[PDB]
């Protein structure tokens, strides 16, 4: 990804974009009880806590684009994940309106507490008074694609979430790039029942874990993994995506269906932002932020590991390739062993900045003892070892219950650092429970203790 042009957005004709200015992050009631070393992100120029100019490091993560168009192993990656998801027949029709907005099986509807995006953040707008679940009511929302047509602007918004100094210091904020509704609702409609179809067959198929239940899902994750694992992890993943992945990602569309709406595609890649009072656009980059773009970047990176192991490893099976994307994040397997370091080798040629797996200093082996997912390892239950539980380890959930974005919140937030704890095993829930316990806020909560939690995960298979 890199950025074409940027400048004021009166000057192409767009209003200046209001955006908060201070985190809605702050300390919560087990601020002290709990160790931790994360503080909120910083949201503008003139945080104090600055060291560096904040707009120049916000968007430092358009490394720019290494590749132009897709090269023979791309065409071949491409061919092989295509051939794949053909097994899984997936209707191509296009989505209907309603279901595009309120949900399906297999898509949830639209999420409410989002931005409403261009226009309609410049007008005071939101999405409540354009949908309402209880009536299903598209009259208004066809309305205004009527108006407003699509390929808006995308609206930029710094993540308000809690980061390490050094990330605070250095201005290395997240940002959120949210598309129109309009755009959402058209997408939605476009690409509707490929979204259904990936939620609904996570695995090795789809290459894809969106939608996933860890909880569930971990248990069938290694009977779909091969004898050998391998991964490692991604700098900017979505800023450093050159055109050129987003054409093979249209050829795969192509082959599956869907070359009706391949435009789509363009709007991702090549796309207009805005930010404050300024205006720019991009070339490459998959817009972050928003859920709506998982699958796509799930699907992207499908065709990017199968790229370095055809160019790294020529006469690869890559029928033997089993792995499961979600985003960037990624858990891949093989019958034999490959070395991370050399893919991570042919990675930087087409513009990816490949790292050891889970920050170590070297590419070291990968095993079931030291893989991680979506930043939880994998432990078979004592009792019944075919059983897998998902481990986020309890340095994740310290961190984020010394904060607070919502006092009328704290109820489902330590509820939901609950279900991720406990996997840690009961000796560990247990002081969790105990020390959130020592303080009246804790107290006053309705917690579930761990025999509750075990049981209740027994039941849900
Ligand atoms: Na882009």
């Amino acid at each position: 990804g890199e950025i074409q042009w940027m400048r004021p957005s009166k000057e192409v004709g767009y209003p200046i974009i209001n955006a908060p200015s201070k985190t809605k992050l702050e300390p919560s009631a087990f601020h002290y009880v709990f160790e931790g070393v994360k503080e909120p992100a910083v949201l503008t120029k003139n945080d104090p806590r600055l060291k560096t100019d904040f707009e120049e490091a916000i968007f430092s993560k358009y490394v720019g684009n290494k590749i132009t168009e897709v090269d023979e192993y791309m065409k071949e990656a491409v061919d092989h994940y295509a051939g794949q998801l053909m097994s899984l027949d997936i209707n191509t029709e296009q989505m209907c309106l309603e279901d595009a907005m309120y949900g399906t099986d297999g898509l949830e509807a639209l999420d409410l507490s989002t931005s409403a995006g261009y226009p309609y953040v410049a007008m005071g707008k939101k999405k409540r008074d354009i949908l309402n679940k209880q009536t299903r009511d598209t009259k208004e929302m066809q309305k205004l694609l009527d108006t407003y047509g699509i390929n808006l602007p995308l609206v930029t918004y710094v993540k308000d979430e809690l980061r390490s100094k050094t990330k605070v210091e250095q201005g290395k904020s997240r940002l959120i790039e949210a598309s129109s509704l309009n755009d959402s609702v058209a997408m939605r409609m476009a690409f509707g029942n490929l979204y259904a179809a990936f939620h609904k067959n996570p695995g090795v198929i789809t290459g894809s874990a969106v939608g996933c239940d860890p909880d569930l899902f971990w248990s069938k994750i290694p009977v779909l993994m091969e004898e050998k694992l391998f991964a490692f992890d991604y700098t900017g993943y979505d800023a450093s995506l050159s055109p050129a992945w987003f054409e093979a990602l249209k050829m795969v569309l192509e082959k599956i269906g869907f070359g009706d709406r391949v435009d789509y595609i363009d709007y991702l890649n090549h796309s207009h932002h805005l930010y404050k009072n300024k205006t720019y656009c991009v070339k490459g980059g998959m817009p972050s932020g928003e859920s709506g773009t998982s699958i796509f970047n799930s699907m992207i990176n499908n065709l990017i590991i199968r790229t370095l192991l055809l160019k790294t490893y020529k006469g690869i099976d890559l029928d033997h390739l089993k792995m499961i994307a979600y985003g960037d994040d990624v858990i891949a397997s093989y019958p034999h062993e490959v070395d991370a370091s050399l893919l991570a080798q042919s990675g930087k040629d087409y513009g990816l900045t490949m790292t050891p797996a889970d920050k170590s200093a070297t590419f070291e082996t990968v095993t079931w003892e030291n893989v991680t997912f979506l930043k939880r390892f994998f432990r078979a239950d004592e009792k019944y070892p075919f059983l897998i539980h998902p481990v986020m380890p309890m340095k994740e959930i310290h961190e984020s219950i010394r904060w607070t974005k919502d006092p009328r919140n704290t109820q489902d937030h330590v509820r939901s650092l609950c279900l991720l704890a406990w996997h840690n095993g009961e000796e560990e829930y247990n002081k969790f429970l105990a020390k959130i316990r020592s303080v009246p806020i804790g107290r006053a909560l309705d917690l579930p203790e761990y025999s509750t939690l075990y049981d209740r995960w027994l039941d849900s298979f």
